[PDB]
């Protein structure tokens, strides 16, 4: 209905390739002749070769055959490659569009859905568009070309006869059709009667045990015996009605058959006609069928692939992160300060976190520490904007995190985990993740070293330029977490997360990873989920949360002498 | 393989209706030849007609064609109408076989499924029978026909050029069977490298916090940029193969073609020729196509057909309720006793009851009591045989149940429940289930007087004639319960099981089913699987199951003063 708008929209995108469809359609069309023209030489085989006994017809005659189909496959091969061409470029470009807009999408947009099952819809729906309107396409020039190629040689080789048949078959495919439908009302009737009738008889045989006991089988089977042979019946009516239907829709057909050879007797339209043109013209008017056939599901075809185009386009409109922002950091100094922070995450109703007033000074490193469920993780994502507060502010050297330009808040902060990113490449290009050209090997070797990872790279073939396979699959637990140190180290990041939640700490060499995260650490700030005994105890300041609140606050042994929840999660070990 | 074994046994129950066949295949065979009739005159159409300028051959070739149809629509009609009368017959006789069967079966066959859904399978089951094997009739009788008239033609109106379509025909389809074969190789080595290159691309955007804070955008679109461009290049490769095949395909046709027109260019050929027969030739040729893809799935058909008939006969292959009983009760005097009876349900271990000692002598009534599990309504089973015995033995006037005949046992005991054998009938004939001629409407109007019924039946459309609809739609609970006890008052019969776990007590009028109920056990022995204060009360013995034995057993108040699992029974009201 509006299916003109959408393409209207996805044209431009097209018209860079514009080039490839004018070449496959004149494509097209030529094979489209090539075919009516084969159907054409019917005439010359039964006039000029058996007409007047001339087999030089038949000598001739291959030579035309196997010459037009050398053709017919050469434009074939042409139109179906040039549309592949243009579709796959289409494809392409709509994917690479819309892959950068969802990286720019708020990570609200991310949790809703696996990015893995929402690639597979969109690499699926962008081949849908192309498929269905590129095939749409074809059978337009295609078909339309082959329709007014048999539709001017039947007029041509026999005008009179041709206008009987243009009014006849409109008249005879009604006749059917009303014919046909007046079968499906009288056997839905009858399907009707016939599901009540099978009912009634698959209940039949329940309350075994009360027939047994009374001794009423020879009472039961007289009752199937009768629904029995009244199904079968109705099968018969049913049968009767249906296997009627079929003859009379053919012997409507041989009517418009036998009037039109009636027709042909009167010398009006006799005298134009041969055995040859005869031949031609009811050839090429079933050739018209099939075309005409496909030019009725055009429409469904192309609105089907516009469609799809609607579920791509919807993903484009909708709404990217806001980065209203106008300052630009250089480098935070460090002091970060919650205050007074509620926050519900959006679609749910019941905050994760209210009222957190909450300082981690320059250089200092607070332990956020609670549950499973607490709201931990919760504060770590609202440093880097992932999500935006209800209530309050979030202040970086004195500014609310908002007025910053999310690009420059980020390049502040750094992230360590188990689950860090790892992709299909060498050790040093992770390491250094973007920034490649931006760190030198001796630089990446340094922040390798620092990370105790060396240990475990010089150890390995071609060292630092060894591949890490399909999602990074060469590296146990800890040796992951050491590259993600290593990547935090490398750039010399103000601020630190650290999760420790996800990341395991049975690991032998934990020692190292210790070690290293001392290192790290050292002078530059740092907000911990915390799990590590190591880093809780060692930490500046231990935040406790509850139910997505601060309880406790202070030093380990501090906390720890209160006996409050603290100590329960001490006792613990965290989990 | 051995689906004529199937058939073998199958064709008894058709050969009864073979008259039908008969005349069906007649009829196809006329119908096929009209059908080739009609491709002949194309012959004297092109010849007598167009070659000699004859208007005389359009004028009866009119009446030839609309003659052959109704000839053709009446054959059609008569073989598809005999078919359906034979088929139909054969399930029906089939359904009825499979149900007496059933009805006999062990009720342990009844208890792994709804009757139901496995009558909807076996209605089903039985049409597809008759479907697959009738209809791969009509394809070898018609099609063979059809096959056998349009050769015999073709060699007729030009043997030489029949021989070179014969001798081509096969070699054309083995020269595409070969391409279009060697083509699937070459799209599945590109969809299984498609598959990959997808997955790899379908992963690339995970991790998207990662790269937010770490600002690594910029390098995730240059990874997509490439693996988007592989998968259209790919894309390419994959068009490139698969739009080849068919111009190739074509091309071997296309010689084959222009080969049989070089040789008719040759006169021991060209001689025989005309437009007609040249004409009619082509036609009959490409008419065996159709005839021919239908005799190639025959088989399959017929066999899938004897694959449901194998279904069928695996249930009347299965073994039917053991009656090795040699002996005939007229009238069980009453005396009825449980000795060591020890009984698992069949394919469980873990016994239901064990060394049940239980007597109920002539006249009296036992009341089982128990909890939910407990074994209570098993124990009822067992009288009337639907299990048997693990252990012991069951003894109805000194003997044992299994040395009676299954019907003289059952005739013995009858059954009051709510969920009671209601059916599409009449009163008067629900209350005498079978026996409907043996006992009178005077007989039968007492019997429902003192089950104080005639209360809401002669409040009521044409009194003890009224109809129950479908599935017995016109009685509440408390109804249907009276009509029980009515049923269990006309016949006589000496055992009463009375299970009141289903009933529902709320009921108005409880006190007109009490009065019944004390009306129907005086003096006959009654087991009763009891839930009414009323009846566990007045129970000449009381006997209490837990875990499948019996704990307790005594009069009301004696068992009551022990102060155990009775007496928890009676505080809980039973439920």
């Amino acid at each position: 209905l509006s299916t003109w708008q959408t393409f209207r929209r996805l044209w431009p995108t097209i018209a860079p390739f514009k080039a490839g469809l004018i070449v496959a359609g004149i494509a097209l069309i030529l094979n489209a002749a090539s075919d009516t023209f084969m159907l054409s030489l019917l005439k010359p085989l039964l006039d000029d070769g058996f007409g007047a006994t001339d087999r030089s017809v038949l000598l001739w005659m291959p030579l035309v055959v196997i010459g037009l189909m050398i053709l017919r496959g050469i434009t074939s091969y042409i139109s179906s490659y040039c549309i592949s061409w243009v579709s796959g470029k289409v494809v392409m470009t709509m994917r690479r569009r819309l892959f950068g807009h969802m990286m720019g999408m708020p990570v609200a947009f991310f949790d809703k859905q696996s990015t893995g099952t929402l690639l597979s819809r969109i690499t699926y729906d962008s081949e849908q568009v192309a498929s269905s309107s590129s095939g749409a396409l074809i059978t337009v020039v295609r078909e339309g070309a082959s329709i007014i190629g048999l539709f001017i040689m039947m007029f041509y080789y026999s005008w009179q006869l041709s206008i009987i048949l243009v009014v006849l078959a409109p008249i005879v495919s009604i006749a059917i059709r009303v014919v046909s439908k007046r079968f499906r009302s009288i056997s839905k009737n009858m399907q009707n009667t016939m599901g009540q009738v099978t009912t009634s008889a698959e209940q039949m045989l329940k309350g075994h045990k009360e027939v047994l006991i009374f001794g009423g089988q020879e009472v039961e089977t007289k009752r199937f015996d009768k629904v029995s042979n009244k199904m079968r019946l109705q099968g018969m009516k049913m049968v009767s009605a249906s296997s009627i239907s079929d003859p009379i829709i053919q012997l409507i057909a041989s009517l418009a058959l036998a009037f039109v050879l009636y027709a042909a007797s009167f010398p009006s339209v006799m005298d134009s006609l041969t055995a040859g043109t005869i031949t031609v013209v009811f050839s090429s008017m079933i050739a018209l069928m099939r075309p005409l056939k496909s030019l009725t599901n055009v429409n469904a075809q192309f609105q089907r692939g516009m469609a799809a185009c609607q579920t791509l386009f919807a993903i484009l409109d909708s709404e990217q992160e806001k980065d209203e922002g106008k300052r630009v950091i250089d480098r935070a100094t460090g002091d970060l300060e919650f205050r007074n922070v509620t926050f519900t995450y959006p679609g749910r109703e019941v905050p994760a976190l209210r009222n957190i007033n909450l300082k981690i000074p320059a250089g200092k490193t607070v332990a956020l520490v609670g549950r499973s469920g607490s709201g931990k993780s919760t504060i770590a994502s609202l440093i880097t904007r992932f999500y935006d507060i209800d209530e309050g502010h979030i202040l970086m050297d004195g500014h609310d995190l908002r007025e910053y330009t999310l690009a420059s808040l980020r390049n502040q902060v750094a992230l360590v985990s188990q689950n860090v990113h790892l992709f299909n490449d060498t050790v040093a290009n992770n390491i250094a993740y973007a920034r490649t050209e931006e760190y030198s090997r001796e630089q990446i070797e340094e922040a390798a070293r620092m990370a105790y990872a060396m240990d475990f790279i010089n150890k390995m073939d071609n060292g630092l330029d060894t591949i890490i396979g399909e999602n990074g699959v060469l590296l146990s637990g800890g040796q992951r977490q050491r590259i993600a140190i290593a990547r935090a180290l490398l750039r010399d990041s103000p601020i630190l997360i650290l999760d420790e939640a996800t990341s395991a700490l049975d690991t032998e060499s934990e020692r190292a990873i210790q070690a290293a995260l001392d290192e790290l650490q050292k002078n530059r700030t740092s907000l911990v989920i915390a799990h590590r005994l190591s880093t809780i105890e060692q930490a500046d300041e231990i935040v406790v949360v509850e139910d997505g609140i601060i309880v406790e606050r202070g030093t380990h042994s501090e906390l720890l002498a209160q006996h409050g929840v603290y100590a329960q999660l001490h006792k613990m070990q965290f989990g």
